[PDB]
């Protein structure tokens, strides 16, 4: 399949070259996979989700995404127009309040929630968690992400927007999950993107168009936006039978576009998420 005039990030992950506008993808589109978007929630009513989104857990009275961030990153995973895996199931876990804030304990609880929740879901192609959040280093946050991964969830996490080594940030520094840096449409490392040896992969992160609350769309930037690209790609690749939850991070790195990014600090992978789809 081909989505013309797609967000640059979708076209990027299907192209060996920047500057294209067409997103090429196998029509399976991540069907049979599920992605938990662990964030401010998901406006599941957004037409862009076509009923494939739902809230499964909140840590506030409301499952309603009163921020936009979770709806935005859900959109990049598998929203209709703006998503990588356009047929995947999206589950909303609202660990961040509507200001985007969340206690570590709440984030840890949300990850533990997914690890068991996925046993009440039908995700025959596998299960992904997209964590577009982060704070300073936390061994207990890291171990929460490690458990989720261990449980058989493909965890993707944002490297953080500090223009610093991601070793000082959690869950970004958890080695066993997929730590995602951000690139811009010119294949530069995003200005804010964290870096370091813990990074597993880069994805489009600057000026990413996707869903927003109120049935709308907006473009925002962050490794938080690159994360759902990789989670979507993993859901897509799992549905294709190309990898598993345990191996998706390394499979995406193995098959990534290598050496195409600029301003990658020495010691940080130079790997851009790529679906390698041959139409």
């Amino acid at each position: 399949a081909a989505q013309t005039n797609a967000p640059w990030g979708l076209a990027r992950i299907s192209s060996t070259s920047p500057g294209t506008s067409t997103y090429y993808y196998d029509e399976s589109a991540g069907q049979g996979s599920c992605v938990y978007v662990i964030d401010t929630g998901i406006e599941a009513s957004h037409p862009e989700f076509e009923g494939r989104a739902q809230m499964v857990k909140t840590y506030y009275y409301s499952s309603r995404d009163g921020n936009g961030h979770g709806t935005h990153c859900a959109g990049t995973v598998g929203s209709r127009t703006y998503g990588v895996a356009k047929k995947t199931q999206l589950f909303g876990v609202k660990v961040l309040d509507d200001n985007g804030s969340g206690q570590y304990s709440t984030i840890i609880a949300g990850m533990d929630f997914v690890a068991s929740d996925k046993n009440n879901r039908n995700c025959p192609k596998g299960v992904v968690a997209s964590l577009s959040l982060g704070g300073g280093y936390s061994s207990s946050v890291n171990s929460a992400a490690a458990r989720l991964q261990s449980s058989g969830v493909m965890v993707a996490v944002a490297a953080g927007n500090n223009n610093a080594d991601a070793r000082n940030y959690s869950p970004a520094s958890e080695p066993s999950v997929c730590t995602v840096g951000a690139s811009d449409r010119y294949d530069r490392r995003s200005s804010f993107s964290n870096y370091g040896s813990v990074l597993d992969i880069f994805g489009p992160g600057t000026s990413i168009l996707s869903t927003w609350i109120g049935g709308s769309t907006r473009s925002i930037s962050g490794t938080s936006m690159a994360t759902p690209h990789v989670a979507g790609l993993a859901a897509y690749l799992m549905t294709l039978g190309k990898t598993t939850a345990a191996s998706a991070c390394r499979y995406i790195a193995d098959t990534a576009n290598k050496g195409d990014l600029s301003n990658i600090p020495f010691g940080t992978v130079n790997l851009l998420a790529y679906n390698n789809y041959q139409a």
